[PDB]
């Protein structure tokens, strides 16, 4: 069934307010339901895309003045980086990701997260072999389900 999309004012009702640290650790993640954020067209629907949460929620509220959300994604991603839970360290791999790609297509961004702290947590965690493989794992399904994506616009 076709569904209208969720609008921006959506994520603005769930930015413009109060938002904790650990809401952010949920909304990065998204295996909750309630703080699941994703685009129609993505690689595990049943974890949350941090490019649609940084373009279209924390950015847009960071605007408007809710400015918190810079030192307490930090602190979220700090703690999720920390955690040596696999899926944890792949979303905040993914949230320094997005940025990057954001950056590069609006040349300017709102704010920059202090990155050296998580980076460090990262390279910590790749040390240890069932958190990279798991990581390479969920790094070549993403490339495999990209992969499938460009086949089908082949076929049309």
């Amino acid at each position: 069934m076709y569904k209208v999309p969720k609008g921006l004012e959506h994520y603005q009702k769930m930015f413009q307010k109060e938002v904790t640290v650990n809401d952010l650790k949920k909304y990065l993640i998204g295996s909750d339901k309630e703080y699941r954020i994703t685009r129609r067209d993505s690689y595990m629907g049943d974890i949350s895309d941090p490019e649609v949460i940084l373009e279209y929620g924390v950015y847009p509220a960071f605007i408007k003045g809710y400015t918190q959300l810079k030192a307490n994604i930090e602190e979220a991603l700090l703690e999720m980086s920390n955690s040596g839970q696999a899926l944890d360290i792949y979303q905040a791999v993914q949230t320094l990701n997005a940025e990057n790609m954001l950056l590069n297509y609006y040349e300017s961004l709102p704010f920059y997260l202090n990155r050296q702290s998580i980076l460090a947590n990262i390279t910590k965690a790749l040390k240890d072999a069932h958190i990279r493989e798991a990581m390479a794992h969920y790094k070549l399904g993403e490339f495999a389900h990209y992969q499938d994506t460009m086949l089908d616009m082949v076929e049309r």
